[PDB]
């Protein structure tokens, strides 16, 4: 296993390096406006060394933008595709790539035989060329590693299964800057190429001028450079037809034979082409191509032609095709062009290149990095979609785990078809997988589409809860017992972290009375494959309440009241009905636990209850029913609370992070929580669902006297404040603590509220930011850029740090951040905008709603932590902060069993489980055959991340081969499971190497 952390790998071209020394001079460059004037000696062409040009006929298809997924179908996609049936089938030379397959599987499977039959024979024959052939295209700087995988792997799946095709060349044309966790997943996914565009101008002007558009792009960390991925940069400012012949929009727009309700923007029209003008139009369209070309090292040139929803009517195929073969058959029958030009595929463009390399024609150049922030002209930086729509963002992180467990629970047995397990889990993940599309997570589609994206999520957590529910009963149920009704729910399950109590007060109470119903049994599962101890909470309708495990061992246990928050100013109101059980529920690798919640007359010997104390001036009191002790009143003053032997947080009298004690003979170390606000320019560009173009520095929110409520217990403690937009809330349970924000931006128009930590860590100019929630890159804080172009996605985690020090925030759903001065960090909540910011969308965001943010935050010492060489561009978490990222992402799930009496319950699975090493993760597991297959088939996908050593243990091999019984044999697959790379003679899988991730399939008898 390599080393990823002392050798800095060489690469001809780091983006961290080569964005300091960029001037990102905004130049007027000509017909180009963001490049030059393209020279090519013309005597480069002769006989033997000609211009091959593959034309690559395409259409984008939003699986929701301005429509929803169905609008658009029935309105675009279906005739586009229809189209694409007929056209491809007359015209054997006629050629059309596809990326969506989500729009691709709507349109198959509502053919007839015959239909299907021609649909398979023009993709059998290469006319028809899927590219990437991901459900969606993704966006790649909200979306997790894990999503875009499983968007991936749903899209590849249905494509092996209906057309026996996986796609090895990737397209990704749209989506708003680029991921290097694209090349992570399709390398190890089969691939040998892939295709980006939504990059910075001043880099593709960068790249452009020594020629570098094409390069092999390796991971940050990775020396030995396996990871290694072909990548065409596209060099233009767009995917368009006008953006794609050649280096004048003015010409090209001439040759979309489309435009003769649309026009060319520069104001000459397309042409048909004729014997009249064929010589002087191709003269025009070949000077743009070697133009083109002299951008790339070979003599192979990609010209896409296509745009939006585009060939969706029959006579837009035969003006573009009858044109174009016109055009091709004048070029390449007269010789002084000295250019072969053809209708071809991605694939066919990839392979000629790479024939062109193998015969010593060019060697290309290596690259790391991330291409964020993209920029599209001037200061428009596309920040805004980092924060864009944050309750369908967390909604995301919420569903991505529900998605896991819930394959995960079924995946330990066959289920009878009756039960519907396979249809609920096939509609869960391609909701998620739709999700993923660059108008879904980024919140850039219009607000009827969020709206369809929410429903069809809120659907698909439906469907995992019953999923999830089913399994635990058939897990924990004596077989001798066990006796499904395969339609009953067993258990509901119990989250107070999605949607969040003040966000909808829908959690349910579990009512006990000694008459009534004594007892309620509870389930806890752990996905992750290591032993966890986490406190839970459950809803309880008396505090006399005692915990046990089903052997009646006491558990301890703390009761909390029910608090909720109200507004005339912002106060809260206590239950007098209802109470909060909390105990530390300690649950197996992969695996589920039993507890007993019972009543009593009085308060039980291991259940303690905690103090609550409400800074505020002026006070009038409050009852809270049969809470044994009565809330305490005060005026507003600083505050320390400790829980266990964790971190000691000391608060302002605003209820506000002021300092951190680590130890108990360590210095309260500085960090000031603080919320402030950014506006919208009255003069020129305004922010948008996509720009972020703040009006100057953020400036602070006036708290005036807020009421601060303390709740203080032997297990949890907390400090909740009512601001004016946010119920901010430091929780403490013995760790690093985690925070809270209720954010209601209400009607603030033309506001965008941050979060910013102050500290004095010494980061300079350095920070990072995790891409993907799978690798933590370098930043650095460039003044030559205005702000947004410092904004970065926070999809998982940022951190700052110094010699000594480090402060990592952990994030639950994806955010907008930055470190905007030496110490800080900072991080969006929410964004209200009148104004559109002319990217079609027409709409600001005005369409809000209450969001629960959730947090961790980890001060820690790394002076004796063994940290990366300072010229390595990636950092590395810790083990706690990594533990705290798994704890906001993949938390223990709660099941409330619905029922008064369970016969068969038993108090553990999973006991036998190997607790694997920390830095290991489980991140899939999926049974892959239905019952009626003789040979059972399950899928795992290990991740092992890299975490800093700082020297601290005793776990156990973990072979996901025998997890199941009578295994059969296991192959080492791609990440979809699509291809097996490695037959494994001992049947037991390999250790994995740090920053690596691997697929097992294991067979059963
Ligand atoms: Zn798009």
């Amino acid at each position: 296993c390599q080393d990823v952390v002392q050798d800095v790998p060489n690469v001809d071209v780091q983006m961290l390096e080569l964005y300091d020394r960029m001037s990102f001079k905004d130049i007027d460059g000509g017909v180009w406006k963001q490049g030059w004037n393209i020279k090519y000696d013309p005597l480069k062409y002769n006989a033997h060394h000609k211009l091959k040009v593959f034309v690559v006929p395409h259409s984008h298809n939003d699986p929701g933008w301005i429509q929803t997924f169905e609008e658009y179908y029935q309105h675009d996609t279906k005739h586009i595709l229809s189209n694409a049936l007929r056209h491809l089938h007359d015209n054997p030379e006629m050629k059309f790539i596809w990326a969506e397959i989500s729009y691709f599987a709507r349109f198959y499977h509502d053919l007839g035989e015959n239909k299907k039959l021609q649909m398979k024979s023009i993709v059998k024959n290469g006319q028809l060329e899927f590219v990437t052939g991901g459900w969606v295209m993704p966006d790649e700087a909200n979306s997790h590693w894990r999503n875009v995988l499983l968007q991936l792997t749903e899209g590849q799946t249905w494509l092996k299964q209906f057309m026996n095709v996986t796609p090895t060349a990737s397209w990704a044309i749209d989506p708003f800057g680029h991921s290097p966790t694209m090349p992570y997943i399709l390398q190890k996914s089969g691939f040998k190429n892939m295709l980006i565009q939504r990059t910075h101008y001043s880099v593709k002007k960068e790249l452009a001028q020594q020629r570098q558009l094409e390069f092999l792009w390796r991971q940050i960390w990775d020396n030995k450079g396996d990871t290694a991925l072909f990548t065409h940069m596209m060099p233009f400012y767009s995917y368009d037809i006008p953006h794609t012949c050649g280096p004048d929009p003015k010409v090209c727009c001439q040759f979309d034979f489309k435009r003769m309700g649309l026009s060319c923007p520069w104001k000459v029209p397309p042409r048909t082409i004729s014997d009249q003008n064929v010589a002087a139009r191709s003269d025009l369209l070949v000077d743009q191509w070697k133009k083109k070309a002299e951008l790339y090292r070979t003599n192979v040139l990609l010209i896409p032609l296509g745009d939006d929803f585009r060939f969706k009517q029959n006579t837009e195929w035969d003006v573009q095709r009858v044109n174009y073969e016109r055009l091709f058959e004048h070029i390449n029958s007269q010789a002084h062009f000295n250019v072969q030009a053809q209708f071809g595929t991605l694939q066919e463009y990839f392979d000629a290149v790479h024939q062109a390399e193998r015969a010593g024609q060019a060697e290309f150049p290596t690259l790391s990095g991330d291409f964020f922030t993209y920029a599209d002209r001037s200061d428009n930086y596309w920040s805004g979609y980092y924060t864009s729509r944050p309750y369908h963002k967390r909604m995301d992180r919420v569903l991505m785990h529900y998605v896991r467990a819930a394959e995960m629970l079924s995946a330990w047995h066959s289920w009878d078809g009756m039960a519907r397990i396979e249809e609920r889990l096939e509609q869960a993940r391609r909701e998620l997988s739709l999700f993923q599309h660059h108008d879904g997570i980024t919140g850039t589609a219009k607000t009827h589409v969020v709206v369809d994206y929410e429903q069809r999520m809120q659907e698909a957590l439906k469907a995992c809860q019953m999923v999830m529910q089913q399994s635990v009963y058939r897990l924990l149920t004596k077989p001798s017992i066990y006796s499904p009704d395969f339609s009953f729910s067993y258990f509901t399950l119990d989250d107070s972290r999605w949607p969040g109590s003040g966000v909808e007060d829908s959690r349910t109470t579990i009512i006990l009375g000694e008459d009534i119903l004594p007892s309620k049994h509870v389930v806890m599962h752990n996905t992750l494959p290591h032993w966890r101890e986490q406190l839970v909470d459950f809803y309880v309708s008396s505090p006399f309440v005692s915990v046990t495990d089903l052997a009646n061992n006491p558990v301890e246990a703390q009761v909390s009241p029910v608090w909720s928050w109200h507004h005339d100013t912002i106060h809260p109101q206590g239950s007098t009905t209802k109470y909060r059980i909390i105990f530390k529920a300690r649950v197996p690798p992969m695996g589920l636990a039993t507890y007993v919640l019972t009543i009593s007359d009085s308060k039980p010997e291991h259940t303690s209850y905690a103090s609550n104390l409400l800074l505020r001036k002026n006070p009038t009191s409050l009852p809270l029913g049969q809470y044994p002790e009565d809330v305490k009143f005060g005026d507003p003053r600083e505050i320390s609370l400790r829980v266990g032997n964790g971190p000691t947080l000391a608060f302002s009298e605003q209820g506000l992070l002021k300092s951190i004690q680590l130890t108990q003979d360590s210095p309260h170390v500085p960090v000031h929580f603080k919320f402030l606000k950014y506006g919208v320019r009255s003069h020129g560009d305004r922010s948008g669902a996509y720009l972020f173009l703040p009006n100057g520095p953020a400036s602070p929110v006036e708290l005036g006297q807020p009421v601060v409520l303390v709740t203080k217990g032997k297990l949890e403690s907390s400090v909740s404040v009512g601001l004016p937009s946010v119920v901010h809330q430091t929780i403490m349970r013995g760790g690093a603590p985690e925070i809270r924000n209720l954010v209601d931006i209400g009607s603030l128009d033309n506001t965008e509220i941050v979060m910013r930590l102050e500290t004095h860590i010494d980061s300079g100019d350095i920070f990072y930011t995790d891409l993907n929630g799978l690798q933590f890159i370098k930043r650095r804080r460039l003044d030559k850029l205005p702000l947004q172009a410092n904004y970065y996605p926070i999809p998982s985690g940022m951190f700052i740090e110094d010699a000594n020090t480090r402060l990592t925030l952990l994030t639950g759903q994806p955010l907008g951040g930055s470190s905007l001065a030496s110490g800080e960090l900072e991080i969006m909540q929410d964004r209200r905008l009148a104004s559109d910011d002319e990217r079609g969308l027409g709409q600001g965001v005005l369409d809000n709603k209450p969001v629960l943010h959730i947090y961790r935050l980890v001060l820690e010492k790394v002076n004796n932590c063994v940290r990366p060489s300072e010229l390595h561009p990636a950092g590395y978490l810790t083990s706690a902060a990594h533990k705290a990222s798994q704890s906001l992402l993949d938390p223990l799930d709660k099941f409330i069993f619905a029922e008064n009496e369970w016969i068969g319950a038993q108090g553990q699975f999973g006991g036998d489980h190997p607790s694997a090493r920390e830095d290991l993760d489980v991140s899939v597991m999926r049974r892959l055959t239905k019952s009626s297959a003789k040979t059972q088939r399950v899928g795992y996908v290990l991740h092992r991340t890299n975490l800093m050593q700082c020297g601290t243990e005793h776990t156990q091999k973990l072979d996901v081969c025998h997890l199941l019984p009578n295994v059969a044999r296991c192959e080492r697959t791609t990440l979809t499971f699509l291809q097996n790379l490695e037959h494994l003679d001992g049947m037991v899988a390999p250790e994995v190497c740090p920053m690596e991730t691997a697929a097992y399939v294991s067979s059963h008898s």
